[PDB]
């Protein structure tokens, strides 16, 4: 039968990477005002102090911290910060990431930069928090891939296959974690307004995206963070290892 | 930002097949109190009753159609009633199905019946509802597919080649409807505790399937109502031609 | 270490179904000549009869027969037929099939009409087939699906469904034909110019389908013919249940 | 019509790393008695250097580099040795990888050795071949990625996801190589002897292995290398982008 608690956040610590901005931001104020409290991490801490007023404006628990998810020390300060203020973390919500579009011949270094964002930094944020979580007796980790985990295009070697690791990362982990009794999921959105969209969309290729989608309209943090917080609540219980796609059923490429 | 309303089916009328039992009964019971009218469909008129008298007891608006969704007859009459009775139709569920595991040298018409079941039945009665939805300028349909869909596994021919073509036509129909302001979904789920699974499982095969599931329990009718309740719901306004599985991670077979 | 008489047919039976044109014809010429003895199959009784006077002029052994893949008794009597003729039947190649796009409100019967050509002829010509080659220590089934399996796009419900259909009883019949070493595989090819392409094929479609595919060329049957020979070869003894595409490295589709 | 030719590599120039012993030199032997001349590299310099002689006896052209893969300097090495000793790169196979099973909570730097081991090193290989093939009109570039880039279980975080970005990577480069004419194709064998598979399977696993591959036996070097000479020949002229997947119908896990 419905039950509306099952799908609320009431008491639940999470923990929300590059959420000064875009999708992030708004899974942090969705999150904060469905019962969450919540640590608002960004490498940009003026955006994440603005966003952590907000919620306090909205009458909601969050705080602030400066983390860039590139280094494993700021990951580990990123991991204490959250304890010592929360108490414990029930969620992560690891959102960072990007890279993007890259010519073949990119400098090996854009390659691997591909990874730390979208692979390396989200393996070991889930291996600090893990423990937490184990001893609060289970915990949900919910990463945001992409479509180019599945897309097939040109100058999209690095970005592509970045994803599609972290996509195939979330399907074993669930295997590791169930034992936890952690839950482990990703969201692949498809085009979504946000500055990140913004600086790489045109004109044309925004009428091309929109000829490529059903429900025709470009997507909104909101498509994302309704997802988000479906996966992370008690009504998804026995949903782990899988990637859901928010697209409007199309697909918005480059090309 | 939060709103339980968008999580709700407010003056939403749903049509649920084989809501007499299993599944389906928890679906039409978990959307009847989140808002919705229901028209419950079963062959079993028993059954449908029996569920119509628990959701007006609920305080729930329902009301019951012995249809045989293998019938092109019945279908078209299930669509008139529905219209008729609720006024209009916003949300299909296409949830009866069936079929099971068969041996590769069974008759011709046991083959047939799984597409009658799960292809055919589904097909047309979108057809005889999406004018109606066009009519309203929205609507959704969700079906009831199954992990068979993707598990590769021997006495399987019928009943999962069947459920992968239903999964097809969920990617595909998404964009036919799409025009209409239409969105098209699926769920695939694991094993999941009905009369049904109860009749071709046996303790050896249990154990297996949950040493083989992270998220160490089966499924039960409520985590699919709840994932139905998503998908249907305007939280989900941007989620089309998706399949979600409901599979604690893992997989169950027979073998 | 390489050996040249494993990718050879050499004293094999096959039956080719469809191969009066095409695909199919470009597999009965290249099997015929790669030392397999052929049944030509095809509802058109002169464009089968003239492949196999090719054939023999090529000095291969074949013979032809009218069937209809649409009649289950036509199916029994061209498994009849290459029996009495050929003695044995090592290999079968399911090539006809077909249906293409059709609008969301089809009839009924045009719906069902593809799954009576991709699926329910398939499946029954494999139900007869395979205790003959039970007998002779094993075989190999062969069937052409398409990338429409995989494919999302307007107009393709029933073509799109009923391959998606067939590829996935290929993952399973590998199964329950395993314990007979009978070998079951699939090719999915693109866009690949035959007369069915050419009647639904322009210009602009055609330049369309050429900016999408990355090895910039149309298929041609030769190229499906190579790669049923290998799938079909002692070459790929332990591939089954597999689905190989054959696309250019990209996707071709009518929107 | 059948051509063994084409089915051949006949004064065409390949590349082989790892190919001191397992799937590598198989093939290497079979690619060289195919007609290529090969350049044997491996990190186990001993090993190489038979693997040559092995060749030369069986009247074939080859040599040997001692290269470890995870060196970007070893790496350029390799490109300037072949090109100086074959003439020109048509073939670039890219075989040795690794890493295999380990815990959740293993060093970073296990986590990370298996990306440099199957994704890097690929990439980066692929970037310092591309313009010779470029320069001659075309070429080939073939990887060994594993069903692990399907399969999900416990303890293959690190090696299940770096196949996953490899094989991901395969469907993208094909996209931007497509252009300089160059097919990029990756083959994921399921359970193949070698002393990599003997390092780590029981008789109790062998046994499981066995009960779920339809073709009931193990691969061996050979399957692979059958279906490398395939991919790699001119008979797969308009094949890229693709995985092949050598399983014997199969799945072959340690769970
Ligand atoms: N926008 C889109 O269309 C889609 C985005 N995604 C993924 O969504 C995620 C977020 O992207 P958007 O919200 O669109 O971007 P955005 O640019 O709107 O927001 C990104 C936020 O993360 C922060 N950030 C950047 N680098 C960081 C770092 N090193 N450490 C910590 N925080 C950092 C930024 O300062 C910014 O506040 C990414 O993982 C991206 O790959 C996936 C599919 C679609
Ligand atoms: N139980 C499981 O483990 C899973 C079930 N499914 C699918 O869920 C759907 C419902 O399954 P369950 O709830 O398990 O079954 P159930 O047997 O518990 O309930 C099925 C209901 O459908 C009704 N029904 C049967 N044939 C009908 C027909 N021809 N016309 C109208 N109504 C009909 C029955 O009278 C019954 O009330 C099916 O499509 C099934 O394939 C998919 C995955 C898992
Ligand atoms: N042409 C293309 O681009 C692609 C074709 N396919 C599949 O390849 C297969 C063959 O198509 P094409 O060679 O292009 O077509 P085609 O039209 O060139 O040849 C089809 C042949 O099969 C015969 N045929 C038609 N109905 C038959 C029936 N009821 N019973 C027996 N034989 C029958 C025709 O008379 C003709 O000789 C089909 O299964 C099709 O869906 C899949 C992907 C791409
Ligand atoms: N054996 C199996 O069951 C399967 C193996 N694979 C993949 O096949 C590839 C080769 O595997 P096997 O033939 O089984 O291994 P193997 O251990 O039998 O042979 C590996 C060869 O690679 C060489 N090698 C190792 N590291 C190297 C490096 N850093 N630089 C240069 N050479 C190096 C070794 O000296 C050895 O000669 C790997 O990418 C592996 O992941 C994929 C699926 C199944
Ligand atoms: C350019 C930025 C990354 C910037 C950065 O983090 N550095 C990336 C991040 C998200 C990316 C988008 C997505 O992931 C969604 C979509 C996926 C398709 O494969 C390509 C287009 C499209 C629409 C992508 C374009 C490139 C985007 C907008
Ligand atoms: C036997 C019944 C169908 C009964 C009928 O329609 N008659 C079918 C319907 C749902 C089926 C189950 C599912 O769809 C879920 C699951 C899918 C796996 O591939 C096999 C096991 C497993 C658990 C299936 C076993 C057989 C079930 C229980
Ligand atoms: C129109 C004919 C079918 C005619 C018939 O059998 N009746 C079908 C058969 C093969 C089909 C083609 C393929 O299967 C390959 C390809 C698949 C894409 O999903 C759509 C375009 C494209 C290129 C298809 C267009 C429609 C074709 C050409
Ligand atoms: C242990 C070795 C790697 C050794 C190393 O690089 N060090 C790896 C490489 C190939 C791996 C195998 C494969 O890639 C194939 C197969 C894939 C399944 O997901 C797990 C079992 C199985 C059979 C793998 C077991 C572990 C193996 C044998």
């Amino acid at each position: 039968m419905f039950n509306s608690d099952n799908l609320r956040l009431d008491g639940k610590c999470a923990i929300i990477t590059g959420a000064g901005a875009g999708i992030g931001k708004e899974i942090a104020i969705t999150f904060a005002t469905a019962g969450a409290s919540v640590v608002v991490s960004d490498i940009n801490a003026d955006a994440a102090n603005h966003v952590v007023d907000e919620i306090q404006q909205l009458g909601g628990q969050a705080f602030a911290c400066r983390c860039d998810i590139t280094s494993e020390q700021e990951l580990s300060a990123l991991a204490d910060f959250a304890i010592s203020k929360l108490g414990k973390v029930d969620i992560l919500v690891n959102n960072a990431g990007g890279g993007g579009p890259k010519p073949f011949d990119m400098p090996m270094a854009d390659f691997r930069r591909a990874y730390e964002l979208n692979v390396f930094s989200f393996f070991h944020l889930s291996q600090l928090v893990a423990p937490e979580m184990e001893k609060n007796g289970g915990g949900v980790i919910l990463t945001i891939t992409s479509m180019a985990a599945e897309n097939k295009n040109i100058n999209m070697t690095s970005y592509a296959s970045s994803k599609a690791a972290a996509s195939h990362l979330v399907r074993n982990m669930a295997f590791d974690l169930g034992e936890k009794n952690i839950r482990v999921n990703g969201i692949a959105p498809g085009a979504i307004l946000t500055d990140a969209l913004k600086s790489v969309i045109t004109p044309e290729i925004e009428q091309k995206m929109l000829q490529h989608t059903p429900i025709r309209r470009l997507g909104q943090p909101q498509d994302i963070a309704n997802a988000a917080l479906f996966l992370c609540s008690p009504a998804a219980s026995w949903v782990s290892g899988q990637i859901l796609t928010v697209s409007g059923g199309g697909v918005q490429e480059l090309n």
